[PDB]
């Protein structure tokens, strides 16, 4: 095994399909790894957990992304300022409020499958995996159903070109996407100030943190955080997890034969796909961390996918096993910033996967001998496309 020569900010690393071999080297030889440019990364399950449990030393207030300033959103804040924001919107994502959405989310799943069932084929990414979480979080945000496609396109342009090697033409698209989203959302904020609604934008507009109204800048960025959290994450577990079911037919047959295996299947899909490849922390002081000296002010990447394949926690991690138990993956992170939408994501995954294995029972990849492309982006990433085939059925 040769040491990886990699740039962890280069989107191409996360699409090369040699990332997990690079992770394996890190976990065995330098758990807190420094890449070709010296960027520090926590590669082992233990190192990620230890960093998450010490927010006083591993801060979010420097921003969660490499080479990027902190923004006015709660994921870029430390406690208690971060907690004050979480409490404004936590109520919409509790176990009961999520479960009470099952009928509406199930209806969206069937509407989306109704749109492709007569075709006998679709792009599983474009036509099922991406639109379902978009519709769910769009409804909570007050996005009109006919404008979901517009918001998802903005969202895609905001994350799919995150890379130290981004081209000028892709960078311009990211800039233009934020400008359009910013203009639209500021108009939305003014509309909800005149006529409040029950969507999350109106909730944030009507909120106070420590007795102060949220700034218009923060309102735009908190709304965007909720949007991207909803529509650029679950989609990759839906597509990538379904792909592993199709590529490991024993697992697909197991789930089709026993529906009570669905909760465990969802957890293994989450472990395998790890849509959030990394979150950054900024060191507030010099420290020695798992054999690596870290300096105050530098950033360290928490490699969630690397932790999800750590042999110290998972037996035979390269085997897709929907019956894996326990399955304490870190797809949702850990600590005070643990994913607020973890329950909503799991229900999105459960309802769509159950309806896919029900209404597309003979689902297959259009070419089982192919290798599907992954998005070369350094933050969230998954399958770009996924052509599938099935026997047509009639809509419901
Ligand atoms: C498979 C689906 C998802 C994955 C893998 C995922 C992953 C993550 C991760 C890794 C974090 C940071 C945790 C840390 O740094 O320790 C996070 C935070 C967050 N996620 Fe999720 N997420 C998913 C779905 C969602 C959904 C559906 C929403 C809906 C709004 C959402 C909203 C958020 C928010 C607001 C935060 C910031 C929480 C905070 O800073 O306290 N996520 N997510
Ligand atoms: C997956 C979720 C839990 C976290 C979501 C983080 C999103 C909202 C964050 C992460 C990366 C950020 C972008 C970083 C680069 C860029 C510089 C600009 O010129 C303005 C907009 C911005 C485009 C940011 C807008 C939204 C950002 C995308
Ligand atoms: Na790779
Ligand atoms: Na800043
Ligand atoms: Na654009
Ligand atoms: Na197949």
């Amino acid at each position: 095994l040769i040491k990886p020569d990699v740039d962890l900010t280069d989107g191409n690393f996360y699409a090369s399909r040699q990332a997990r071999e690079a992770y394996r080297w890190m976990r065995a030889n330098q758990p807190v790894f420094r890449d070709r440019n010296g960027l520090a990364a926590a590669s082992t399950y233990q190192a990620v957990i230890d960093a998450e449990r010490q927010p006083e030393l591993f801060s979010n207030a420097g921003g969660i992304r490499p080479d990027q300033d902190a923004l006015p959103m709660m994921i870029d804040m430390d406690d208690p300022a971060h907690l004050w924001r979480r409490k404004l919107v936590n109520a919409g994502f509790t176990r009961k409020r999520v479960k009470d959405k099952e009928h509406s989310i199930a209806q969206l799943c069937d509407t989306l499958i109704d749109a492709v069932c007569e075709r006998g084929e679709c792009d599983f990414v474009r036509d099922l995996a991406a639109p379902l979480p978009m519709a769910v979080i769009g409804d909570m945000l007050g996005v009109l159903p006919e404008q979901r496609e517009m918001f998802l396109r903005w969202s895609d342009d905001l994350v799919t070109f995150l890379s130290s090697q981004v081209s000028q033409e892709d960078f311009q698209v990211t800039i233009d996407a934020f400008a359009a989203y910013n203009d639209f959302t500021r108009a939305t904020i003014a509309a909800r100030r005149a006529e409040p609604t029950d969507d999350l934008v109106s909730v944030l507009v009507s909120s106070e943190v420590d007795g102060e109204r949220l700034s218009d800048d923060e309102l735009v960025m908190e709304t965007l955080l909720i949007l991207i959290g909803g529509d650029e994450t679950t989609r990759h577990t839906l597509s990538g997890g379904s792909e592993q079911l199709l590529r490991n037919r024993v697992q697909w047959d197991l789930l089709q034969s026993d529906r009570e295996l669905l909760p465990g299947a969802i957890e293994e899909m989450l472990r395998w796909t790890a849509p959030v490849k990394n979150m950054c922390r900024m060191l507030t002081a010099d420290t020695e961390f798992h054999g690596t000296a870290l300096s105050k002010g530098e950033k360290i990447m928490l490699l969630f996918e690397s932790a999800n394949f750590d042999e110290a926690v998972f037996t035979d991690p390269e085997k897709f096993d929907i019956q894996r138990n326990p399955n304490s993956h870190l797809a949702f992170g850990f600590g005070t910033h643990f994913c607020m939408g973890n329950q909503l994501a799991r229900l999105e995954l459960s309802l769509m996967t159950a309806r896919v294995v029900q209404r597309l029972p003979d689902l297959r990849l259009a070419d089982q001998d192919s290798r599907l492309p992954l998005r070369p982006a350094n933050f969230v990433s998954g399958l770009e496309s996924m052509p599938v085939v099935f026997t047509p059925s009639r809509p419901l």
